[PDB]
């Protein structure tokens, strides 16, 4: 059947009256169906009776069935499309279910027959590509996601779980959550699927799989009812809890925690928000089958509600005033669309239509497209039968979804008789209000927490072995990256690079001051006793007197040697230092050692033979440090600074103090043959207290050196210092004694 | 009005029999309309009639007009979908324009009904998602702009111009036609549109346009007949050349060239591939109004066709045998479309109810998915009244779309007055030609639009279109971007070379300094041997000659600079060849010097005090050695690279040897003790020794600054200078006691 009424104009409309075997229209819907069926007639009436919207021109209406079937409500609105071609459609007001609105757009586009849907929320539906004359007054789904990763986001919550439904509100809603939490640097643990069959150790396996990895707690559903009940009831029953937020298939229903309260303590929830029409409780309280004869589907429903049959005349007793009533969710959208199109054709009116109240004739046939895509599309008006206080408006987006409000509730202990409470809204961004949560305002601990890792640059961000989540790791030696730790010899501020530690060396500001001073006195003494020598060589003459230039010679090189010590480390620097100690001690004794051989040599000889010996030997010494460091080419860190030395080792400088102590051994042996031999004011007991002397001042000496290697601030300073008290020793054991006698 | 044929199972169908103001649709269209219907009539009777395909079931039809409007196109379809919802229409076979089609499957999918289409070519249709009851006979357009790249690759031109036309066609077929040529590396070197209704001086402009750049001189077209015909014939108003290839629009037709025979010659086109049947003319032909009394429009088309009208009664007179019958091309395409039809429901009859030959109960609601799903897109047989030699197949792919053959053709003016279209191959899954028919493939090279020529491998290949890089080269500095210097000093471009250091060989122009050098040694020697036969002589014996013997030695000590001076370079022979420099001088100045301060006022202190000058020298040298290390020259051109010097900085040197500068005190020394008449003139000596030291220096100035930059002028000036100042010296020193000896 259909429901006619007369009119200039006619709005269709389509409504899920009868559900869904052989038969293709099952029992009577009455929430769906008749209450927004009777909410589109009162719309209707209203607005003939308003003097401001179409004064002049009436409304009426053809309404439909759809039976909750695609292929039915198809084939219906082949009435409206043959009617397009006795009276005329302006537009149709219908589509409850998504799928009966796909199909309706699909079909009526082709002859351009606007269109606008209360109840169709489908996310399908925003592709005006495909369908170009949609309009809707309820908001496209894929908003409570972007809502739900914000109340995620407001509360500091990393790591989350997400559980969706099979079909395509579970599915759709979780790649829309998936997208807006990437967006918002939030990493999704894991993500399951629930079944519309599925036992209850099924479902102890889902909650198993969210157990797996635990220190997450906060689950985010998708879910229809059914599904959430025996997710709720499987929580109970294994004694895991969580938090959870979900989207408004749990919403704010009763059904859903029953006798698995329990667990849903602290569930966040969003809802659809709506106010109640006072007028229409009125307006639906009073209607009786006799006098609603415009509805062909009154009686049916009647007798389904009172169980009663009308031949026996037994239902006049009922009466709808004794039963309570509460109002569905979505009449304010059915009046909002009714609302919405007579605007526009008023609009239309006030624009085409120049100066007559009545119909004017440029508008006998409408035009679709245009009143779509100008007038339909650009209503902006107050709410009708709105709440005192508010201020809500009607207004399509440009893609022709509605504006969107919610509400969020959370589940609070109260006293005991526990209950739905509210918390906040969303219109374009969360506006929570904390105090009112019983799990925020007394600030017992930290909030429950939901994050994997927390972030200096003291330790390394390692990459963790989760992506999502960064374990931090500590060389405290040696970072080139943020997790990678880079190296060498001789760590900045900023730790992301090096800074060049400086190299240690012994500095002339420094333990160097007392050798330079007696390197200064001991050279000033030498060069002295070489001008005196020089003057008077008179008794000179006597004990070969060149063998006393070449013995200040080797002193004054020896004093050289104490200057050469001390110095900035370099290639050149130590081959100076490797050579320079060898030929300095070895022309020193060497000039002993032929003075001794010539003493009681008789019991050859000549004064240019000794100078050849002397040359020789000095040469052989001088062959035996040229191989070593000439084997030894020269080159200049810790497990624990960066303290700058010749590579060198110091086994060579022990062989060249062995030949000289081979040197002075034979000296030792040559002055034991004579000890006081006197020839010219007797030298040969000063050649033999030099040559004691001597003894004593390498053996206190070398193993001195041996010992002290160890510490460079103790060593080098022994060394010099030693050399040099060597060199005095022999000064004073050799030419004081002439000094004093040719002086005075 | 509408042509009903009573049968068991009905087939619709959809014709443009009127062409498209108040009025809905005027003037018979006769070859598009009338001739298909009568096509699908014929296929339908040939099948009904046949012995082995569908032998129990009857076909009947119900034809609709379509008008050649979408609106009124959907307005007479509601009626197949309204018999679902009284003959139970099974499937359509129509649509000939795109737009119909496109509307009429967006109605049809809803109630799940199959479409064969037999002309429709749009690429929109492909599309799965918005139509998925769609299938045709005809390929896409694509196909065509994928053929065309294959000719263009083919012959090897990849500097191309494009043109298009306003209108779904042309855009399509050009997006299409560039993402093929991107795909083979093929460049675009400019683009044009041709509007709806521009006018001749547009059309001269849009020539111009393409003329502005000559590198490319192949023309892609993609537009229809009467653009060509503008363009083409537009190109002799303004004299023009270039070589077309084109799609079907332009195809074998006759009418677009026309009196511009010479701007087409030589063009590329490409037409759908068709073969007559030969039983449609006498069927056709055979045809009268009082016979053929089932098809409501062919009273009208004969009224326009001959002109007569019925109340006169005249047309009894005419007849459709006289006049010449020529065929339409896609009348092939119709016909397998309907055997197509009929094979999918054989399949179907075959598999579901393999028991009766009549219908049976099961297919009496006919369901269209599993018909579409599983029996459509799997059939394939012999084209029915195919050409005897040829062999042919109908089938369709994934998506729906047939297969795709096509012909190429070539203009060709061979005897005088006789141009022509001839074919020179085909497309059926890979291009296939041969150049032994087509005229210009040896009479001159092969015309080809390309924008540079293929660049040098050695040549390097400057990265300035894909195409348009020219070649630059360069000098000293192996790949295309990769220009890199040989290091400081040599391509191949294998790798850098590094040449062999410029050694100064142990040389001609060398000879001459060490000549002297020989000549100065020997004469030293020998005037230290007559100096030591002459000992007990007064002369000599005066002085004690010991000035005399280290006299002599720095005189052999600076001869020896100069082998020392030429020698290979080392670091060791960098720092004995700084070393020594100031060396020679210093001992030569300081014998001087002490000859005269020893008597300017202890013999042998006299060696003291030459001994603490010539010391300090050695300490000043050694310790500005020691400083840095000695050690062993970029330049220009290529080949003075191989010079190199030793590390050691030359100025330093000079600073050294300002003390030897200093030194050269002697001439200081000298000039107050002039006064003093010495035995022999000894001072006089002395002081033009000093003399001619200076002018000997001086003159060494400018021959350093002159030629540092030649290292051969500046090391022999230098050793010569060192070896005159050292000959002149000895020479004035010993000039008394040589005239006393010899
Ligand atoms: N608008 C709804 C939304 C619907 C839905 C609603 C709640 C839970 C699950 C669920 O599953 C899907 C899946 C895809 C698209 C839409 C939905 C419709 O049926 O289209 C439905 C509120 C309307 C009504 O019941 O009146
Ligand atoms: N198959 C065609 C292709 C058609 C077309 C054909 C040739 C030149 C231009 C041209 O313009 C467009 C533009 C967009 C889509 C289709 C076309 C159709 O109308 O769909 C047409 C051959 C069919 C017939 O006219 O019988
Ligand atoms: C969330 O973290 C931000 C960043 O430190 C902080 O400013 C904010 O106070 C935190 N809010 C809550 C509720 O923890
Ligand atoms: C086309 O180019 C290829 C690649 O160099 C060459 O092998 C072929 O011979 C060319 N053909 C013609 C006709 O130029």
């Amino acid at each position: 059947k259909v429901l006619t009424l007369e009119g200039d104009l006619v709005l269709g409309g389509l409504f899920p009256v009868h559900q869904k075997p052989a038969e293709d229209c099952g029992p009577v819907n009455e929430h769906r169906g008749i209450q927004r069926l009777e909410a589109m007639l009162f719309a209707l009436d209203r607005i003939n009776r308003d003097p401001h919207l179409l004064p002049g021109v009436r409304l009426g209406a053809h309404i439909l069935d759809s039976c909750s079937k695609d292929t039915h409500a198809l084939e219906q609105a082949l009435d409206f499309v043959r009617a397009s071609l006795p009276t005329a459609i302006t537009g149709v007001i219908g589509g409850s279910y998504s799928d009966v609105s796909i199909q309706v757009a699909n079909l009526l586009r082709l002859f351009q027959i606007p269109q606008i849907s209360y109840a169709s929320t489908s996310a399908k539906l925003s592709d005006k590509s495909r369908y170009d004359y949609f309009a809707r007054t309820v908001p496209p789904d894929f908003f409570q996601a972007k809502a739900m990763a914000e109340i995620l986001r407001f509360f500091n919550w990393t790591y989350v779980s997400t559980v969706a439904s099979e079909g395509d509100y579970g599915e759709t809603g979780i790649e829309a959550f998936e997208l807006e939490a990437r967006a918002r640097n939030i990493c999704v643990a894991t993500s399951e699927k629930v079944g519309r069959a599925m036992s209850r150790a099924a479902f102890e396996g889902v909650v198993r799989a969210l157990l797996q990895k635990p220190s997450a707690r906060v689950a985010v559903l998708f879910t229809r009812s059914e599904d959430a009940r025996e997710l709720l009831a499987a929580s109970q029953r294994l004694n895991a809890s969580f938090t959870w937020v979900a989207s408004d298939g749990w919403g704010a229903l009763e059904s859903v925690v029953a006798g698995s309260e329990g667990a849903a303590e602290g569930a966040i929830t969003i809802e659809l928000a709506s106010y109640p029409i006072s007028d229409f409780a009125s307006y639906f309280q009073s209607l009786d089958p006799w006098n609603n004869s415009r509805n062909p589907w009154f009686r049916e429903f009647w007798e389904q509600r009172f169980r009663c049959s009308f031949r026996q005349r037994d239902c006049a007793a009922h009466s709808l005033r004794a039963v309570p009533f509460e109002q569905e969710s979505k009449i304010m959208f059915v009046v909002n669309a009714v609302y919405a199109m007579a605007h526009a054709l008023h609009n239309m009116h006030r624009a085409l239509c120049p100066n007559t109240t009545r119909l004017c004739d440029a508008m006998r046939p409408v035009n679709g497209r245009r009143l779509y895509k100008d007038f339909v599309l650009n209503v902006k008006f107050d709410a009708p039968f709105r709440p005192a206080d508010t201020h809500n408006e009607v207004r399509f987006d440009r893609f022709g979804d509605g504006i969107g409000r919610y509400n969020i509730f959370t589940y609070l202990r109260a006293g005991g008789r526990y209950r739905y409470q509210k918390v906040g809204y969303w219109a374009e961004g969360l506006t929570l209000d904390t105090s009112l949560i019983p799990w925020a305002s007394p600030s017992a601990g930290p909030l429950p927490a939901s994050r994997c890792s927390e972030p200096l640059q003291n330790e390394v961000k390692s990459v963790q072995p989760e992506v999502c989540c960064w374990l931090c790791i500590p060389q405290p030696y040696e970072r080139l990256d943020e997790f990678t730790c880079a190296d060498g010899l001789g760590p900045n501020a900023s730790l992301t690079g090096c800074f060049e530690l400086p190299q240690e060396y012994i500095r002339w500001g420094d333990w160097a001051v007392g050798p330079v001073t007696i390197a200064c006195l001991g050279a000033l003494a030498t060069l002295f006793v070489l001008g005196v020598f020089v003057r008077h060589n008179t008794v000179v003459k006597a004990s070969g007197r060149e063998l006393c230039y070449i013995l200040l010679g080797g002193v004054f090189l020896c004093y050289c040697m104490t200057f050469i010590f001390i110095a900035k480390p370099s290639t050149a620097v130590c081959t100076l230092r490797r050579l320079g100690l060898g030929t300095a001690f070895s022309v020193c004794y060497s000039a002993l050692l032929t003075k001794t051989n010539r003493i009681a040599r008789i019991f050859f000889i000549s004064p240019a033979s000794q100078v050849a010996i002397c040359l020789a030997l000095i040469s052989g010494q001088l062959l035996i440090v040229v191989a070593w460091l000439v084997v030894e080419a020269p080159g200049t860190t810790a497990p624990e600074v960066v303290t700058l030395r010749c590579n060198h080792r110091d086994a060579s400088m022990l062989g060249s103090l062995a030949y000289n102590v081979l040197l002075i051994a034979l000296c030792t042996l040559y002055a034991f043959k004579t000890r006081k031999c006197p020839e010219n004011f007797n030298e040969a007991k000063f050649i033999g207290f030099t040559m004691y002397t001597t003894c004593i001042i390498w053996l206190a000496f070398l193993p001195i050196f041996y010992v002290t290697s160890s510490d460079y601030r103790v060593q080098t300073t022994t060394m010099c210092v030693s050399v040099s008290l060597s060199g005095s020793v022999v000064l004073g054991c050799l030419f004081a004694p002439k000094l004093h006698i040719i002086l005075f």
